[PDB]
């Protein structure tokens, strides 16, 4: 039975194939049919291209050799190459036009998710052209989704030489009958068939996937839309900055470009952004996903006052200073969304742009105590339950799996009622001991949160709610200000605590405010609707944060 | 006796002052003298600017108020403001023109180095303009060199109000007679004098520093050229990437822009780049200074073969993959310089540009064993001493302070002779037990290296020399290639092992090669000549790596 799937790059995972662009160039230049492809393969195993594909020479060294083979071929065909004929320009355009064939990658992704060992096997070159980054980026995006990447120029062997297939089988640790091999060139498919591998001749992707799904017994065509790429914690770059003597902030970092600082809510983790981190990096940003103060690998001092907005914002400024960043775009959710509005109000010169998921911006009322304000709305009762030190910690730390399974649920999977929490005596009094797994989370994702919370528990995280009076006094100093830097408010239709209507008057204080809105989305926005979060954020980043 | 020094921003640490640009704008627009400065201060403590300076309103909210005060002032003066008069444009230009007054910063730097507590005290605003990053960058560069930054808009108080001075003294934890206060505005200097502080009215910087040096008894004028900014390890962002199951790479990260990966030599650390990290970040680059495999906080497996060039380069590619970087510019020194030439030859698509300090690029000789080659040159004898496992480890680990004090020396401070090391029976056989401290290093810098080497010792670092045959075989595969990506070779005049003449034929293999050369520089380039290294690297990065 099949356990491995191997994919070619050109004409399989990437379209159009170079071979196909040479064909179009021949037509456009009115050259004899096949002239360029003939010059490309000239000399066969003893030719310039085999040396290139084996990594003997670089692409820039090969260009003159190709130029000569074209001149030679045009001489034998008794034709003239045009005036400004250029291999460099034809090849820059061909490499540039090549994009990932998304349904083919999607099928490879499904096979791997279903237990298959996946690999990319390609005849490729050492690219030293000035525009080599284009291909480097393509390879980077592809390679992360496969168990192996086998490049001709790195192993010194080429398809269709029998040796590269025997090398392939060795790296896969599989017998030929256990492998499906996908290739758009019949000649390169032949040695794979000869060894006893299942082979697919890729012409149109749809027929190739029909043959691939029939042979594997795994549905690849007509599948429901997949979730965006997530994060494996052990595969990320982990960073640590000391912001003051006893306080260190931990973050996960991915990508290059403008810095985007992601700030989670209560009781979360940098991991709550797992579905946005790969997407924003791929979109052209340097993502810094925090473990906010009190969480995960960041320090968790016990004092309440260490968690007031004024100190938290000051530490985020120091965090940028120490990393050598004059600005970052700040994206927050829940308590993180609150922090982010305060960064914009108190440190606008350090904030490139600001976005909040669910948390509205409501100016402090100077004529009313924040505790009076909280009492006025029944959906905020859980916040009064969180006031007394030790009470909510005892309930939330009793059984970590139960806490996370009860909280991280979709709008329809409701297991908690945040009104009369104090009266009932807890968040979980009418909740099961062993809750069912929500559709948004896997058992393994829940266990990651359980492991993070074993370090410091809930004291630090609950302290974010224990500075109502302190935050109110500090917020009152900003009452004469408006937020005039680029800003985005994302409301979630079914968040029954941070209701979309609580955001209705934000335009009075943020005149240029931009909005996003997600239907059928509860409180846990990033994991409830990851695809739609990614779409909204990327579109806003690309228009407003550069 | 004085123990603290306080500096104003406008007209002291930054030139020209805004006040001075308004003066020039008045002249250029043929406005009555002082009209703009009068409009700027209109209403005094009850006016628009005091509200701005106290952080009640943002700079964008203040622009219309200033526009009205200008209209009002022009009305009373019976003049007309010109057709396209714009406060936004005048203020964008004024803020933009303001640059750090380098000799004033240099003097503040000297006072702090000599035990003084330093501070910046400024009347400033919350900048929410589209071009606010310019000022954010200026403040970032300045703030890192002082113990405190006191901003009017953050404390809700302004000079010349008596309260801000009393706040200043409290944050300094000093009595008035212990403080020197530098200001370009007499009115703002008066409350400081009134409290009993030494005051300096800053007009020209030279006279101000003459008064400052006379009062402190510290030489600030006519001083020898200072070293570039260095790194305090506990103030850096530390990153960690797992490149394979038992291997993790540690790096220090600073700055934003194109990624620049710094690779140290033997027996070094990320800390060997201490003088380049702040300079390259300030120059517009995102610096990643590695602890190479076998060093510091990076993993140090014991097997020799874990340190061959092929595996080391493969791990550096994975390091970029995991961080989401399609390319980095690679800068190496000694063994690091070797690695970096191999990255360029084997992975040119991942290398933006390549630079080596001291280590030349010499193609492998396929007709001669690398051990034959090493034996031919007497200055390479230490490399044969390094061959036998355990021998050099025992000598180098016996006394860590002695090892580092003996190695890290300038060309004139020579304490070691690398010829006849094997015959003599060690590197230190004719070296003192307690070497003197070299001029390039402080005791505290030596102790940092001692602490790093207590983790894994010298097995991993020495293993970099124990793959001569393995590296030769891998290098032979690249003999048909040329290095055609942007490249820089920096030779050090007095490196008596990596001699500048060993680099003479590099142009045969790297035709577009650029060069730098440092006179009176030994082997430890970065710390011997930090200023000249920074100059060469920045100029090359800005022309060749963007």
């Amino acid at each position: 039975t099949l356990r491995a799937a191997v994919f070619d790059l050109d004409g399989v995972l990437a379209l159009p194939a170079v071979f196909g662009v040479l064909g179009r160039t021949e037509e456009a230049l009115a050259l004899p049919r096949g002239l360029l492809n003939d010059a490309f393969q000239k000399g066969g195993p003893e030719g310039a291209t085999t040396r290139l594909m084996k990594g003997e020479i670089t692409l820039s060294q090969w260009i003159p050799l190709m130029e000569e083979n074209c001149r030679k071929c045009s001489e034998t065909a008794k034709v003239c190459l045009p005036k400004n004929f250029s291999i460099k320009e034809i090849f820059d355009k061909a490499i540039s036009a090549r994009k990932i064939n998304r349904p083919m990658l999607q099928a490879a992704l499904m096979l791997r998710k279903k237990g298959f060992t996946t690999a990319i096997l390609t005849n490729t070159w050492l690219d030293d052209r000035a525009e080599r980054d284009g291909l480097a980026q393509l390879m980077c995006e592809l390679k992360m989704h496969f168990d192996f990447l086998i490049e001709s120029c790195q192993v010194g062997m080429v398809k269709p030489e029998p040796q590269i297939y025997k090398f392939l089988l060795d790296t896969l640790k599989a017998s030929p009958s256990e492998v499906v091999f996908l290739d758009d060139i019949g000649a390169n498919l032949k040695p794979a068939r000869d060894l006893g591998m299942v082979t697919i001749l890729v012409q149109d992707t749809d027929t190739a996937l029909k043959e691939l799904e029939k042979v594997t017994g795994i549905q690849l065509l007509n599948t429901p839309a997949p979730l965006p790429t997530s994060c494996n914690p052990s595969d990320m770059s982990h960073g640590y900055v000391t912001v003051k003597p006893r306080v260190r902030l931990h973050f996960v970092e991915l990508g290059s470009g403008p810095a985007v600082c992601l700030c989670h809510g209560f009781p979360e983790s940098w991991y709550s952004w797992r579905y946005q981190i790969p997407a924003l990096a791929q979109a052209g940003y340097r993502v810094l996903a925090m473990d906010m103060k009190g969480y995960g690998e960041s320090s968790a001092p016990p004092e309440i006052e260490e968690y007031c907005m004024e100190v938290l914002c000051k530490e985020m400024v120091t965090f940028l200073d120490k990393l050598g960043l004059s600005q970052a775009v700040f994206i927050g959710h829940d308590w993180g969304g609150m922090l982010v509005w305060y960064m914009a109000l108190f440190y606008p010169e350090r904030v490139r742009a600001v976005a909040s998921l669910n948390t509205p911006f409501i100016p402090a009322n100077p004529n009313m105590s924040p505790l009076e304000s909280i009492k006025a709305n029944p959906v905020f009762d859980y916040q009064l339950y969180f006031q007394e030190p030790g009470v909510a910690e005892a309930e939330l730390e009793q059984n970590l799996s139960r806490t996370f399974k009860s909280l991280f649920r979709a709008s329809d999977e409701s297991v908690l009622s945040m009104h009369k929490v104090c009266e009932a005596g807890g968040l979980f009094v009418n909740s099961p001991e062993e809750p069912s797994l929500s559709r948004m989370v896997t058992e393994e994702e829940i266990q990651f949160y359980v492991q993070q919370f074993k370090k410091s528990g809930f004291r630090g995280p609950l302290n974010w709610y224990r500075n109502m009076e302190r935050n109110w006094k500090w917020a009152c100093k900003s009452l004469g200000r408006k937020i005039l830097i680029p800003a985005l408010m994302v409301t979630a239709e079914k968040d029954f605590v941070l209701v979309p209507q609580m955001s209705q008057h934000m335009e009075d204080w943020i005149p240029h405010l931009k909005r996003g809105h997600i239907e059928d989305c509860g409180h846990w926005t990033q994991m409830d609707k990851p695809t739609e979060v990614n779409q909204i954020l990327i579109k806003w980043l690309d228009s407003d944060a550069r």
